[PDB]
């Protein structure tokens, strides 16, 4: 682990070794914007915005990937609800339940998933707004994501209409999926993580196991 | 016949073109403008007559793009992967996995180009003849406008040589890239790629595509 210094809130960043190559731009991007995203009552915190960045990379071969976080109750940890109340990771948490049959549990979690890594392309929002902050991240946005992508083997992002503008880099399998708060998509929906796995050693890596996620 | 034209300041002259591309056609002229004298100094792959004829194309009945980095070496017809005479080994080993995919046995070439549907594509619309990826520094912006064109059209992007289309980047679509077709034995993921399109054209709700149009009997 490692550190850095930045001129506004949260002022310091903590950051996995694999985060080293982007960092320093990373620095000077948000001193640039960091006044107009503290304006705002966020979501997540400020405190919360870069936890993600503890987060190796090297071992890590899926990003699931949603266009910011949360309109409220953002934590930092994209998609995640700690008291399991979000649409998006209940609905998330059911198509893993119907792939692999798993049908008693308490919550969901993208982050405890071995090869995954949970990513929120903006990472804040005015709270109550969604992509609202995408003017601020857009720089920092291509920045780390494009980073993301030389480790993983397959980008999955959720929302169709979300991900409508956004440019990412070859060669990265990348499937733009229905978003899990969408309405009747269950079908689509389900295949969507089911085809990582075939995706996955297309490019002969080990499949995800997604029953990983469940808490109990 | 749902048919246009522009002029360009070098050969081929003239380029013509279907209405679905009008939108990057005013671009496509003021760069090329910019290149096709450095370009034309060498002998290309295809000829410079053949280098846009894909742009004849529609593109409102296209869901899949199958995209090579640039044309063959040598022999390049403006189609591509396009081999009349079948003897490129891409096109002979993409035949076999939709061979192997489909059931068809008995056949005696293979072209993308006759599948509805599908729009056989090079990034890069020529080669220094006998090098690849060799008019990259040429086509460079006129490539970038052109797919960013085609995959507002097409749900799935199907690229074929992982190391080819390092370093490019591309608008938000499906996007696979796949091994060579002309790589050594990846047989088992050259024919799940194929086989792939359709169950992620189904996945984002599109017709599948009919493989086996592309025979030649
Ligand atoms: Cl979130």
């Amino acid at each position: 682990m490692n550190s850095v210094t930045v001129s506004h809130a949260p002022y310091t960043i903590t950051y996995h070794n694999d985060w080293e190559p982007v960092m320093s731009q990373l620095v000077e991007f948000y001193n640039e914007v960091a006044s107009w995203l503290l304006r705002d009552e966020t979501s997540p915190i400020p405190d919360k915005f870069f936890i993600q960045l503890k987060q190796p990379l090297r071992n890590k071969r899926v990003c699931v990937c949603g266009i910011d976080p949360y309109p409220k109750d953002g934590t930092g940890v994209p998609f995640e609800s700690p008291n399991f109340t979000k649409k998006s990771i209940k609905e998330i948490a059911s198509s893993i339940s119907r792939l692999t049959g798993v049908i008693d549990y308490k919550g969901y979690n993208l982050n405890i998933i071995d090869g995954v890594i949970p990513w929120n392309y903006y990472l804040s929002c005015k709270l109550g707004e969604t992509k609202s902050h995408a003017i601020y991240w857009d720089k920092i946005s291509k920045l780390l994501l494009q980073h993301i992508t030389k480790h993983v083997s397959v980008l999955y992002c959720l929302g169709k209409t979300d991900f409508s503008n956004i440019r990412a880099k070859l060669p990265v399998t990348t499937i733009v999926g229905y978003h899990p708060a969408a309405r009747d998509r269950q079908f689509e929906k389900d295949r969507s993580f089911e085809i990582i796995n075939v995706l996955l050693e297309l490019d002969n890596k080990a499949p995800i196991n997604w029953a990983q996620g469940f808490i109990y």
